[PDB]
């Protein structure tokens, strides 16, 4: 037949069931020295007993209601799996026992309410699909069961895990973490979920540090290896796809070693597990964020639950062990002795200490789905069926494949006003709820508080809602933890690569002296336009600096004062000779060449005033010829009076000025000078300077000036001794000598300096030469004429010679 | 009862077997409108038929042998799986029929020769483990079957895929690639293998572009998506963990789109598959590199194979369909009519057209393992058994759990002289061979050429051997392909991050100025230490130059020659004055003062030699006073012999020197100058110069000298017209003018140059001033004393 411990009742139509009443089997590596025996189950499961009671309650309600299946009863045959494949397959062999008589007594089974674990469900479905017996599961959520090529008669009332993996990725992206590790159970439930999560997290630019597998039957060395892998890591957020039985040993080891500060993200299987939500583990598993399914209502279920008895439950064979485990007594069929009149409310167990019904509602829904398919078969009308020619099935000889067909074409409304339909893959979609683990002040137990939800019917990117103010991190903290591999670079600083490490870990390197950085996390430094240079902090770049000899400057003001003083002195000398024209010393110097020379000296100082200021196109063209013309005129006026025909004395000056003017015009027409902004000298600053355009013409001008100064020198030199005109040759020689020594002296500075000081030396040299010429030629004569010798030599000495 | 078509023979002990005689089942979309019927298998598998024949040959050889299991016979019951779970479970229910009757005319099965696919073997083992019936598989290599908490009676004669997944990464690292993609079958064989490969590749710093899943029953849309993923990638190497049936549709679609240039890494399941190794597909799948198992020898297998007959094989129910498929005719119990007189050497099929036996040898060994376990049960001695009190099992009433117990403790030698034994998880270990797909020049078919091996008994990093000169990369090329995400940086450039991409993809950025890099693939430019600056190419860094006025430089030699010439000239004027000491011209002035003046001229000239050369602290501190003191001594000597200066003469000169000396001493105690190596002015040049410490004191040492010179000027200027000592006061004013003119004219250049030329300017100024001071006074006296030996001495202003 099958297992001796069961819950069964007779009826017209029989339903099968598989529930975990125990958490596992005994650890016994049999050595095969004798014939093997049956294995034993260990730890009782009050939640599984409640789920079984939910199935029985639904069946009894259906049998009581006259509106769903009149004059037809339902039976059941329910077994225990102990979360093990081997035990489940023994019970499945009894389900198909009658059907195998024809293919290769127990009444035939129509449908089976599925298992809990995905591996157990796959093992059961492989065998149930041979005979086309429908199977409806309440807890299996693996994506591997959606393949209808291998599983032909599998349905479920629970959604699959792809949406939940995407939800975890969305949560991690919401809190702005990029450095996590993963842990998964080594079975059909954890591995596909963790693979989907990895695929989703890779496209959101999240780096995963470690990934490990665990099991209920792992050994101490494996546990310690996983613990060391966890301990050596800097990541704080850990994502776990597992259940309580598969997770308990690792949690126990971590608690013993006292590892704190971790952030756990829990899947639906262990997010509400009483094996892990223990008060003494809170310093490790406090403040967990996990997922929960949607709750439903079953009105009289609790009153039904409070009625179980070891003696009155004849059809329930698990009630005896339930009573013994609940009250820690022994039942003497005719540790203290059970008396049988105890109170269930006295002992606190997960049997009735619950707030929401989630998987129990799924069991209820699966039973009602099977009942509604049978009712749809019952109420068929001839000619309008789902079979060939519109024929209807026979309710007195209904078969499992016909029940499966009507299950595939099913649509009904539940007790809450919602529609229930199965898709082409036999899946049912639903929302998710997000919970946080708190600590109770009144009792000291774990309290699950809602903090958000995940809406599956919304557009991508608007599925997650979280109320952050209700979250206590690690159970007590109000601050969002930091889970990034490295700190973000700041303004002025740039990212660097570390060899052998993922893209999420980098080094902050400073930007160079020509580039800057505005925001955080720059992968390169930006070069800014050519008229700007980078700031010291390198946050931005400031404008460059323009440098030229300018007015409103202490140096330029002094130069201007010197120039105007020279102009005024020349004007005063001219006025002196104007006043004293008739008198004799003024006449023994050609009267009008003196005026021309003073005019040329005024032209000289004004020429110096050209160089001060910001260079422009129209000044670089005139500044240099202006000094040349005037100084050649000065030299000519001096040379015509030299010791060696009135209109002839006005011919030489015009001729020399004529050659000078002619050279400048040729040069300017063919290659005029122009302004030239200079940036190559320094990166930081810019110079505004004139560009000559032709050095040949400048050399020719300087050569002509030097040649004229030379001929004067040689001729003034040959006749210095003469005492005429107060030793005029002696002073002319001095004036020429001042010229040559000054210009030769300034050559080096022209050769070396490059900035705003090259313009200053030119003004200094011009003023020096002009003053040296004017003073030497004029001041001795102007002295006697006024001041003391009012008449001492004002006539006779001049008159005599 | 059970499946209709089978191979069956009765005996004392019955074995079970499962083989894929068909590649799959018909794609019937069942809508439930009738009582569902059995599905039908479609494509024939000659390789699977040969595998089935190997088991029968082994059993017949065992039955013929008289030294193994004497006076006992072996039977068998063999079914077909068609590579599906559902068909395999129908046969497995017949294997456990009698035991379940005992649990709750059927012969008992003690052992089953396992299936081919890992997914099928898992489902078969889940049911066979309930009754403790041992199962020995020949082809299932998933690592999930090593878990003995779930699979209590599973054994295999093939190694698992951990070493293969490691060897894939070993080969990839050997050929220096870091940009690959992965493809796996969606079952129990491909997913764990691709997971292990991903772990190892991430361990070896290898970047994976994409990862896709395929299946035999994938629709058009999934294949289109996979092809689109493949065709958008720049990766050229693809790792595949799948079989031929699950890989055929994708290969067909890629062939139709005719995508060339890819490098395929094949797992053992499809590395020798005839569904993929077709001459039409060669332009896409040419040059594939894959794995193979080690071949064995069965010394009578081919003659047994060549003897099959549809009418002489009574115990083989597959031979009729084998004959029909082979000869394309019909057997009587519009295809033509078969006879029994065809020759199987005419039609070329994988049945007898093979080179090596790899899985057939595994089947042979799987049968012989059970045979030797039974023999070990047979020859047990009382008190030396494996059971509770040392007892022995009974061969007449043997049981499957006892056979499993003896299987767990098996150790025997096979026909190749090798030892066979199963470890704690019921696994074997074995070598791998590496093959390369070539094209036959004569037949046009595909030839599998061996190019290496993988030794699993060696140490990590010494297990792979590749003979690279035997590899054709696309079937026609001898150059290793390039499969890196980005090109490698050059000598002067470093890496740079590309956001949104893995570490294997980067950009090259040039090193800045003052930094360099030298390795091939740098991630950070290096700042080489101070006193060094980068090259133009930023590849190596060179030493920068030290700039100072050097003795060996010809400018310094010329200045030294000038100084030496001045020193000598002073020596002749002193020697001449020494010769004519008491003569009238030398007696005219005070010779006691002329010697001091000539001695200070040498002191001045030598001060210039203190400027030339590499600066040091003491020379720098000694430069200025050495000239100042000597020149003030000269000036005082001249002054005290001008008109009406009034020994007191010696007093005045020394007193004036003592003032400049004290200013000098007050300077050195409070603010001495020192040497400096200047880095701020330029980048590639280092300047050695002097800071002058306190500039104010130097101001005093210049103003005092200028005032002393100026006073001498005025008083000489007053008396410029007395014809005494050959117009002495005419020449003193000239010397003062020369000194002032030289220093005034040298102002500009001193304040324009802060390089190595400033010292040259100072040297030139000192030399010019000293030469002027010499020639102003002494040249005229010498003029008429070198010649005119005594002409003017008698009455020079009346001597
Ligand atoms: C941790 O790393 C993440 C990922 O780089 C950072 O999130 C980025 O934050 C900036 C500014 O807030 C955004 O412009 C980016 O779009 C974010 N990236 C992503 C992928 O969302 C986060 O700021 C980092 N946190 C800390 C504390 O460094
Ligand atoms: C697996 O392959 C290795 C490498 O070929 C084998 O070791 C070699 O065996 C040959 C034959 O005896 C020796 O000549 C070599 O010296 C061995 N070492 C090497 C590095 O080649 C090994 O025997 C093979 N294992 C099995 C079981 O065949
Ligand atoms: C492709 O990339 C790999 C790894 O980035 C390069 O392998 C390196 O090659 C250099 C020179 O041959 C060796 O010094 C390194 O040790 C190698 N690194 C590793 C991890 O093996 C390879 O050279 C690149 N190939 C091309 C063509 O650029
Ligand atoms: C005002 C002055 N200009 C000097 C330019 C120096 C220069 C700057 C750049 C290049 C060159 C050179 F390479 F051409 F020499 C020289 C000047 C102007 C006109 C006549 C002059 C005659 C005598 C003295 C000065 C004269
Ligand atoms: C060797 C010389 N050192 C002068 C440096 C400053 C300077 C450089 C160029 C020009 C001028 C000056 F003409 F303005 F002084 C000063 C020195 C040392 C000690 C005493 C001196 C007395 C007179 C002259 C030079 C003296
Ligand atoms: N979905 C889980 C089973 C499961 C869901 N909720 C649970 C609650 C408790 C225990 C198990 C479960 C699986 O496939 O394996
Ligand atoms: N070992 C493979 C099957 C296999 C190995 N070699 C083969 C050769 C041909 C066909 C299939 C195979 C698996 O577990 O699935
Ligand atoms: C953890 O760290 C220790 C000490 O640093 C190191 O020796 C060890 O290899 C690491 N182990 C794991 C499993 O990461
Ligand atoms: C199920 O029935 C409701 C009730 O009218 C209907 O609105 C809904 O479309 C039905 N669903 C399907 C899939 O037919
Ligand atoms: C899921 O949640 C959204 C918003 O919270 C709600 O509108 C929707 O009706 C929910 N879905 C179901 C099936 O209750
Ligand atoms: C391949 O590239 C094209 C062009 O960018 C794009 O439209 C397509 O979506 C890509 N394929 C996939 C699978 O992303
Ligand atoms: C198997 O037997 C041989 C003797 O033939 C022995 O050398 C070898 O060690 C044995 N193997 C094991 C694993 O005991
Ligand atoms: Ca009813
Ligand atoms: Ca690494
Ligand atoms: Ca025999
Ligand atoms: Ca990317």
């Amino acid at each position: 037949y099958g297992p001796d411990q069961r819950a069964q009742k007779k009826g017209d139509i029989i339903l099968g069931g598989l529930f975990p009443i125990h958490f596992g089997v005994a650890a016994k590596d049999q050595d095969l020295k004798s014939r093997p025996e049956s294995v034993e189950c260990i730890r009782y499961n009050f939640r599984g007993f409640r789920w079984l009671q939910a199935m029985i309650f639904a069946i009894e309600e259906i049998n009581s209601s006259p509106a769903l299946l009149p004059n037809l009863t339902l039976g059941y045959r329910i077994f225990d799996t102990c979360n093990t494949v081997s035990k489940a397959l023994e019970a499945t062999l009894s389900f198909v026992a009658q059907n195998k008589i024809d293919s290769l007594h127990i009444p035939s089974t129509i449908a089976v309410v599925g298992a809990t674990g995905s591996g157990v469900s796959t093992a059961v479905a492989n065998l149930l699909g041979l005979f086309y017996i429908p199977q409806v599961s309440y807890a299996s959520s693996s994506r591997l069961l959606s393949n209808k090529n291998q599983f032909k008669s599998f349905l479920r009332t629970i959604p699959n895990d792809e949406h939940q993996a995407t939800a975890m990725a969305d949560i991690i992206e919401y809190f702005r973490w990029n450095w996590v590790g993963t842990i998964a159970a080594d079975d059909d439930y954890g591995r596909p979920g963790i693979e989907k999560f990895r695929e989703e997290a890779e496209e959101r630019d999240i780096c995963i540090d470690f990934s490990e597998l665990i099991s209920q039957y792992s050994d101490e060395e494996e546990i310690q290896h996983v613990v060391e892998v966890i301990q050596n890591s800097t990541a704080k957020v850990i994502v776990v796809f597992s259940s309580g039985p598969d997770l308990e040993p690792l949690i126990k080891e971590i608690v013993r070693r006292n590892i704190t500060g971790k952030i756990w993200l829990a899947s639906e299987a262990w997010a509400s597990s009483s094996l892990i939500a223990m008060p003494q583990y809170f310093h490790v598993v406090g403040g967990t964020i996990g997922f929960a399914l949607k709750a439903g209502q079953i009105p009289g279920f609790r009153e039904f639950l409070k009625k179980v008895h070891p003696r009155k439950s004849v059809h329930n064979g698990f009630a005896k062990e339930f009573w013994e485990e609940t009250f820690n007594c022994h039942l003497q069929e005719g540790r203290p002795l059970c008396t049988g009149d105890e109170n269930i409310s006295s002992v606190e167990t997960p049997y009735i200490d619950y707030t929401h019904l989630r998987i129990s509602y799924n069991v209820y829904l699966a039973v009602y789905s099977i009942a509604h398919a049978l009712q749809d078969i019952y109420t068929c009308l001839p000619g309008r069926g789902l079979f060939t020619n519109g024929s209807c099935a026979d309710i007195k000889k209904v078969e499992a494949w016909q029940v499966l067909k009507h299950l595939r074409h099913l649509n009904f409304t539940n007790n809450m006003g919602e529609q229930v339909t199965f898709d082409e893959c036999g899946d049912l979609v639903g929302n998710y709820s997000i919970i946080n683990w708190h600590l109770s002040p009144e009792d000291g137990s774990i309290v699950f508080k809602e903090v958000g939800y995940y809406n599956v019917y919304a557009k991508k990117g608007e599925r997650l809602f979280i109320n952050e103010e209700k979250i206590l991190w690690s159970g007590f903290s109000r601050e969002v933890p930091f889970s990034n591999c490295s700190r973000d670079c700041l303004a002025g600083t740039r990212k660097g690569i570390i060899e052998g490490e993922p893209t999420c870990c980098f080094e902050c390197v400073e930007c160079p002296d020509g580039e800057y950085s505005d925001e955080t996390d720059a992968s390169a430094c930006n070069k800014c336009p050519d008229d700007f240079w980078s700031n010291e902090n390198h946050t931005s770049c400031i404008a460059k600096e323009i440098e030229f000899l300018s007015w409103t400057e202490p140096f330029g003001i002094a130069l201007t004062l010197f120039a105007v003083l020279g102009i005024f002195l020349t004007a005063f000398v001219l006025g002196v000779f104007i006043k004293f024209r008739n008198t004799p010393i003024v006449k023994a110097t050609n009267r009008e060449l003196s005026y021309l020379l003073l005019f040329s000296l005024l032209c000289c100082f004004s020429s110096s005033l050209f160089f001060i200021g910001e260079p422009q196109d129209w000044t670089c063209r005139l500044r240099q010829p202006a000094f040349g013309i005037s100084f050649v005129l000065c030299i000519s006026c001096i040379l015509v009076k030299t010791n060696r025909g009135l209109n002839l004395q006005f011919l030489l000056v015009f001729l020399c000025t004529f050659m000078q003017i002619v050279i400048c015009v040729i040069w300017l027409y063919t290659a005029p000078p122009s302004s030239y902004r200079n940036q190559e000298l320094e990166d930081e600053i810019i110079f505004i300077t004139c560009h000559e355009g032709s050095l040949m013409a400048l050399g020719f001008l300087i050569g002509y000036t030097c040649l004229l100064a030379a001929i004067c020198f040689f001729f003034a030199f040959k006749s210095r001794k003469l005492p005429e005109n107060f030793n005029e040759a002696k002073f002319i020689t001095f004036s020429m000598l001042i010229f040559f020594i000054v210009w030769i002296s300034f050559i080096p500075a022209y050769a070396s300096t490059y900035g705003k000081f090259v313009s200053a030396v030119e003004v200094i040299a011009i003023l020096a030469a002009s003053f040296g010429l004017l003073a030497c030629i004029f001041f001795n004569k102007i002295y006697i004429i006024l001041f003391k010798p009012s008449r001492n030599t004002i006539e006779e000495v001049r008159c005599s010679t």
